[PDB]
């Protein structure tokens, strides 16, 4: 029956017991798809130059200078956490799973009708022409995660979605002198073009298979299998100072209170221990050797040239600065019920962070009060400038450095990545939990056909008469993790997360029907590092 | 079912690779084919004329009385190289190849697509009429090759295209004496009409096959398999001058430079070796013996009237003149956003030697004395029947048992892949118009026209079909070996030619010509 | 012996196409090494101090 669906409609999320302790989640998932036709059948090199706002002195930071290939083509992209969960079984994961493995995935499109309007507007079905469907199976394509845009599939099952229209990076060339609000002259600031060897013009109907889909008919995906290593749910706390073990006190308290504190016996240059410090006899806390770094310090806002203009240096972990401001909009969580962005700032459990304001460098001679001379503190001026001191110029980075991996981040983290096609490969990617190690799943791409009218011909200058169009699909995906349940290792209880009375008007939706889902934290119990 | 669809587009050139070096490409190449109804649903013969345009003495050239049949029927036109390659991927068989092959061919129509118009203007489709489809399977109708008029298929996969509507030659008689301006009279300028004994017509109900496609059909051609020799691709530099063991030089240079050329010790009296000249004892190198003669001269630009009618006579190599003189649209190479109608042309320079250079030529008498007098010798300088403008290389042919010529070298985007040979008896040595040619056979055109939508010329229902063609052109090819020292000339994107293989800000797009035959070739 | 010839001149490059799209670049190189006798038969210990 053409009228009668191809498949079925599926959201249920299934678990599903293992031997010793493990547990397969199924996330099902569909959304409605709406699908305009193309404002323009071509490939557009389109360049981005806005010289007006960069060329104040002191707006660096504001560069948005670029080219890209603005396609005819849009991408059906479920990579998000929200897109697969809804608050109870994020909740429910979070709580109950210590580990996480990325297993399977697959894809298929049903239900797919395609109608166009006449004209007051009147609207009628056409089962003669196609929509058009190609997956990137071999991975040709530049990888473009739409969730760095907050454009993914909308998260809520029951609303219809879109699909973000697809576009990537096309090579350019620029240099932008940096330059302080009140310096002498216009600094030097043009885009030089772009440079023949580095010219990549992809195309998707010379690349992958177009498969031409009709109302009656399917594309479904061979389901892909990763192997990525598993994220883990569990924060570790344990800075340098509480590793290893502790020293003994010769004197414990005599009676319970909040000012009594306990106190080593030993004098600071008479104790007993290991310290990495050769000319140096005192035994602290912050002197005595320890396995390893925790950690490690960066330049904080520091932004770097190339021949693409200026970027900022991503770091690895944070204490403001670090830490992954989102902004989305309705279809991603924000209160739909409203007439700009939503947003928050992940002040994850993580740790592994840095306190700048705390640091400092003293001289090797160690004169233990220490005079002015010889410690620069963060409060000294690094080339005259009172506001940068000599944190804004420091890395700590070393072969002794120990990292963790980035927290999810529900609903609007990203999932996945690609790793890059270098020869030496970074050793963590700052934007998802899991990397693929050879291939991700391909980007599924979506168009609807040329709905030509009788007036066409190719030698008009002129864009071609196409009759108003638009198409309706239904998406489908079906995604494999599996996890370990926790154990209760630690007799007090962890943080769990729960509803409370403050948050709990968050979960129910409003009477006009708005809803939102606020942001969840990832890894809430903790862990050791030693 | 009508819903269910029919095909799957694909454009992709495929690399597979074989033992012993050779690499089996799969050319795959699709497109959306548009046809609007045609005018009349019935034959036409019309005879064309611009006699007021060649009345005035002079305009030879002018020329353009011919004699058609205006047919139904539209074709669908793949051969031609734009049709099946993008330039990236031009340039890996030019650069990487040697020599080429054509193996195999088919052609697949699929998801036939039929719109009706209603007066604002209201579309809506048609499921009762039909698409009429029909293959010259064994090769009965005469061969129209669209490349020579450049009406093949769209060269871009993601604009739709339209189909030439057929047109083929009817059977007509002229003539012409020429005569150049400001000639005293009119010249006999007078059309003959046709000659019945000739005359030919091709009907189709029950002689030719035909399909009726609905929405929901798919009309495909079986696998034809070539005959064709390779088409190489490479170049060859050696003329005549650059055969054979060159001479002992007996006082070679020494410190380097420009200007401290070498010399032939023995003088030219003195000379050892071979030379076809029985009565003079100078052995130069332009009257030393070689084996054989590369390319020909031959006339141009210059008739006198005769028996045979109006023609253009073809070259098959040149230095303009010999060299092919492309012109070309916008849904084959023209930048697609320019306006106007202008096409726009080129020239393809061939890297091919054998061509000839006219202003060098000479003859001079059999006696052979060196410093030649002025009237023992003839040159280009000199008139050839009074008429200043034409000397005796225009007249001039040495075609001999002893020419060795290349084949025309192919030609993208525009240029036609492949032809089919004539029926005389004595077949040409080479054809211009493509560099495969078919001995035994190649496939007959496929037509299509939209059949009549009656009330249920004749009054039909406003009607137009779109449809999408698919075709898979395979080839067979060599991949080369380094022999010299020194590199060899490539194709690459530079600073100049940067923008011509990308599309512009308002989406447009060009595809500029390349050559074909980079590399060179050891002639002998 | 002393007049028999113990090896034969090559300097080709051959290029053996496998399947799957893969080139064996198999590279000889030859070279007449000439020798003097070395200047002194001792190792020696040389500092340098510019």
């Amino acid at each position: 029956g053409v009228g009668i669906s191809t498949g079925t409609f599926n959201n249920q999320t299934e678990f599903k017991f293992l031997e010793n302790g493990w547990v397969e989640i199924t996330a099902n998932s569909s959304r409605l798809v709406h699908l305009n036709m193309p404002e323009s059948e071509n490939y557009r090199r389109v360049v981005v130059n806005n010289m007006d706002k960069t060329a104040v002195n002191g707006n660096m930071a504001l560069d948005d200078i670029h080219a890209q290939i603005v396609t005819p083509w849009s991408l059906v992209d479920a990579n998000a956490w929200g897109v697969w969960f809804n608050p109870g079984d994020w909740q429910l994961i979070v709580n109950t799973m210590s580990e996480l493995h990325l297993v399977s995935f697959e894809q298929e499109i049903f239900n797919v009708v395609l109608k166009t309007v006449s004209e007051t507007k009147v609207y009628n079905n056409d089962l003669t022409a196609s929509l058009m469907v190609a997956l990137d199976s071999n991975n040709t394509m530049p990888f473009t995660p739409a969730a760095m845009r907050s454009e993914t599939l909308g998260f809520y099952p029951w609303k219809p979605t879109i699909p973000t229209p697809w576009r990537y990076y096309f090579q350019w060339d620029r240099t932008l002198i940096p330059s302080h609000t009140g310096t002498s002259g216009t600094p030097t600031n043009i885009y030089h073009g772009t440079d023949p060897d580095d010219v990549q013009f992809y195309t998707i109907e010379n690349s992958v298979p177009v498969h031409l889909l009709r109302t009656g008919d399917e594309f479904a995906t061979g389901t892909f299998f990763f192997d990525c290593k598993p994220c883990r749910l569990t924060h570790t706390w344990q800075t340098n100072r509480a590793l290893g073990l502790p020293p003994f006190l010769n004197s414990l308290p005599q009676s319970e209170g909040a000012t009594n504190f306990g106190d080593i016996g030993v004098q600071q240059d008479k104790r007993r221990g290991v310290t990495q410090m050769g000319n140096t006899n005192y035994i602290t806390e912050a002197t005595i050797m320890r396995p390893a770094e925790v950690g490690y310090s960066a330049p904080y806002y520091s932004f770097e040239a190339s021949t693409q203009g200026p970027f900022k240096t991503p770091i690895a972990a944070g204490r403001a600065d670090g830490n992954p401001r989102y902004a989305f909009g309705r279809q991603h969580g924000q209160k739909t019920t409203t007439t700009t962005p939503e947003r928050f700032t992940y002040i994850a459990h993580q740790d592994t962070g840095r306190y700048p304001e705390g640091d400092w460098i003293q001289n090797i001679n160690f004169n233990l009060p220490v005079t002015n001379d010889n410690v620069l503190l963060p409060t000294d001026p690094i080339g005259g400038k009172t506001g940068i001191n000599y944190t804004n110029i420091f890395n700590t980075y070393g072969p002794l450095t120990a990292l963790n991996n980035v927290p999810p981040v529900y609903p609007n983290g990203q999932i996945w990545d690609k790793e890059f096609d270098t020869d030496l490969k970074p050793r963590l990617h700052v934007n998802a939990p899991f990397v693929c190690q050879n291939n991700c799943p391909g980007q599924l791409f979506v168009k609807v056909a040329p709905n030509l009218t009788n007036e066409y011909d190719p030698d008009a200058s002129a864009n071609m008469s196409r009759i108003v169009t638009y198409s309706d699909f239904w998406w489908k995906g079906k995604l494999v993790f599996k996890a370990k349940l926790r154990a209760s290792h630690t007799w007090n209880p962890i943080q769990q997360m729960s509803i409370n009375v403050d948050n709990q008007f968050n979960y129910v939706p409003s009477n006009i029907g708005g809803m939102k889902i606020v942001y969840e934290k990832s890894q809430l119990a903790p862990r050791k590092l030693y």
